[PDB]
């Protein structure tokens, strides 16, 4: 929260999106008839109505404030998953399209419709629970029930996904769902409404990751399908048993009597029992050995030294580039590149402070020796070091990247889509490596205190650089 704001403007704001919203697929249900005109009107409409819901939810969100991080990221799960069912029946639509109600298509295409009206009365009460802190508990158990509901139904579907995911990724999940139930036991022992939304989200992260790996790594043709049969299958009672342990954390809340709890308890043994016949699974369907190739230490330095190199000389080279008045390569003369080129600059100064910030944050951590005697250390901190050392290469990508949008936008770009999709690929870039930096951190390190304060100095250059593309070209 910052200034003098406050989230009641942001509840209504987004209370007349959500009416918007119902009127949109409304109308949208209709606009299946005709020619494209009107369908695609009411489809651009339903487009503006959740942009402008996309803005002020994230600004109803910062309203809301660092202190209670657990209500955005629920609310913004909800308008997520609110989105993506709206892509679901725009892409249904899109095909069931030019077919009058009788055709099987269109007809799943409305029940898809009914669908996203329930969707949408999920995300009032998403919005209701955003109210008041009195009872946010049960409503994001629900959200988080119906969700894991809604995932079962898309595994129903024998669908072909995107890729094949890994199966020690997989397991690692697998892991991280023991330890999350285990926290969503303790959290039914705490009857605490705070935590109990912090562990939804904590479900609608990890148990989601979960069930989908699980589908992707199933789905890897060259194993055998016998083997991704049962993987699938055991998935399949690994979700009725979270949502069996769902509702008894529902009824618990309700009934703080100790009958429910221990009913509770024992029955998020048996999945954990499950989660172990996925992990043997796992481990028989993946063919090879050897995963970690070095230590996450000296990787880490390593990592650490290219991108500061990398991002010190980013800046440098996008402080050789200066703001010309000539429009034969800058097709636009409008001085909005000059003041984008500024910002930029910026930005490139503000990576490079954070990846000086992150590079403490590691010295730090590898003085303390994180990286652990124990060898299970050894090899989890040495994927997140793995990982983050992606993420560093990737975000001293994108300040390249920007370094070329610069350098283009000199000899003029003129159709801004480039520029603005490496703009904000170098603000998630930047997310995802401070991400990779507050895995298990201490909060309150001064680390993590500096490494925040360029993350933000960042995320200023992020909001800097928004406001300039949609300034440029108005």
């Amino acid at each position: 929260r910052e200034g003098a704001e406050t989230f009641a403007d942001h509840r209504e704001g987004i209370l007349k999106t959500a009416k918007v919203l119902v009127e949109d697929t409304k109308v949208l249900v209709q606009n299946a008839a005709g020619s494209q005109e009107k369908l695609a009107q009411a489809a651009q409409s339903s487009v503006a109505t959740i942009t402008r819901l996309a803005d002020v939810v994230k600004l109803g969100a910062a309203s809301l404030g660092a202190e209670d991080p657990e209500t955005q990221v629920v609310l913004i799960n909800a308008v997520k998953d609110v989105a993506k069912a709206l892509g679901d029946l725009i892409s249904a639509t899109k095909a069931a399209a030019g077919k009058v109600g009788d055709d099987p298509a269109v007809w799943q295409l409305k029940n898809s419709a009914k669908v996203m009206v329930t969707n949408v009365t999920s995300l009032l009460k998403t919005v209701k629970a955003v109210e008041d802190e009195a009872t946010k508990g049960t409503r994001a158990l629900e959200a988080t029930t119906e969700h894991i509901r809604q995932e079962l139904a898309v595994f129903c579907s024998p669908e072909p996904p995107a890729k094949t995911s890994t199966p020690e990724d997989f397991i690692r999940m697998t892991k991280g769902i023991t330890m999350a139930t285990a926290k969503a036991v303790a959290a039914g022992n705490s009857c605490r409404q705070e935590d109990v939304i912090a562990t939804a989200n904590l479900s609608r992260r990890a148990i989601a990751d979960m069930l989908r790996a699980c589908k992707e790594a199933a789905f890897h043709p060259e194993v055998a399908p016998d083997v991704r049969l049962r993987a699938l299958h055991y998935g399949r009672e690994c979700a009725n048993g979270y949502l069996e342990l769902l509702d008894h954390v529902l009824l618990t809340l309700q009934k703080p009597n100790p009958d429910l709890k221990q009913q509770l308890t024992g029955h998020s043994k048996r999945v954990a029992g499950s989660v172990t016949e996925l992990i043997q699974a796992a481990e028989a369907m993946k063919g090879t050995e050897w995963v970690d190739p070095e230590d996450p230490t000296v990787i880490a330095e390593n990592e650490l030294l290219g991108a500061a190199a990398a991002i010190e000389a980013a800046a440098k080279k996008l402080e050789q580039l200066k703001p010309r008045a000539k429009p034969k390569e800058a097709d636009e003369s409008l001085n909005f590149e000059e003041q984008i080129l500024e910002a930029v600059k910026s930005i490139a100064a503000a990576t490079s402070a954070l990846v000086k910030a992150a590079s403490a944050a590691q010295r730090e951590l590898v003085a303390q020796g994180k990286v652990g005697a124990i060898p299970a250390n050894a090899l989890d901190d040495g994927q997140w070091s793995q990982g983050l050392i992606s993420a560093a290469r990737m975000v001293a990508a994108a300040t390249n990247n920007l370094c070329e949008a610069a350098n283009a936008a000199v000899q003029g770009h003129a159709s801004q889509e480039k520029l603005i999709s490496s703009a904000k690929q170098v603000a998630a870039s930047t997310a995802q490596l401070l991400v990779a930096c507050k895995v298990k951190a201490d909060q309150d390190s001064e680390a993590m205190k500096r490494l925040q304060a360029a993350g933000n100095a960042v995320k200023r250059a992020s909001d800097n650089l928004v406001k300039a593309a949609q300034k440029a070209a108005a």
